[PDB]
């Protein structure tokens, strides 16, 4: 049955925009094979049939033939259940700590970007060093079911990393613009894991311009005064 995801706009009203839920489904469709479209909103002026699909504005949303599935969790959930072998290849992971390994990054990313304040930026940029090395170690360490290998779960892509590494991106992408920070080069792991998942047309192809990522967080990322 035909497959159309909603995903945001960006800056220009069309291109695609940041959101590291739309990337995430993106991820996912493109892993499981299937034959899909994908249209963007501009949130600012939506079209008719777009205001009628979707009268709440959530977004991203999919269409799966005729029906509309909202929330990122849920739709993934339906996808891996529905787009299931031998057609198509089950995208979860073995190790269940693979579905939270370093999905802590993102929010403490998030309230140091949002902070001015020196004297609070010196404690949030150290919880956020540590919630990346505490991934490192994730990545770094064997793991129980299936270290070397490429990503979060094993050498393939799995949904945890269809989860995680947009939000990696942006996190990487924000702070070294606004913050000239970079993460640390000590963390062996998690470089590899980012440029393993670099060298992936996945993640690759479906990242947001870095302008435009940049753009999205204008009204969100302060300067340290």
């Amino acid at each position: 049955p035909q497959v159309e995801l909603f995903v945001k706009a960006g800056s220009d009203g069309a291109k695609i925009g940041n959101c590291p839920f739309s990337q995430r489904l993106f991820m996912v469709l493109w892993l499981k094979g299937v034959t899909f479209n994908v249209t963007t909103v501009d949130t600012k002026r939506r079209t008719e049939t777009v205001q009628k699909l979707c009268p709440g504005g959530e977004l991203p949303f999919l269409l799966y033939g005729t029906e509309v599935h909202t929330d990122t969790n849920k739709i993934e959930e339906f996808l891996e259940a529905v787009l299931c072998p031998p057609r198509y290849p089950k995208l979860a992971a073995l190790n269940p700590e693979s579905n939270t390994a370093g999905l802590d990054i993102f929010a403490k990313f998030s309230a140091y970007i949002k902070n001015s304040n020196p004297a609070l930026n010196d404690n949030l940029e150290k919880g956020l060093l540590k919630a990346l090395k505490v991934l490192d170690n994730y990545l770094t360490s064997p793991l129980p079911e299936g270290s070397q290998r490429k990503f979060l779960d094993g050498n393939e892509l799995t949904l945890a990393d269809c989860n995680l590494l947009p939000k990696l991106h942006i996190v990487q992408v924000v702070c070294k613009k606004y913050r000239g920070f970079t993460i640390p080069e000590a963390f062996r792991g998690v470089h590899r894991y980012l440029s393993n998942a670099y060298a992936r047309e996945e993640f690759a192809s479906t990242c947001p311009d870095d302008e435009e990522i940049e753009l999205a967080y204008e009204q969100v990322a302060k300067a340290l005064k």
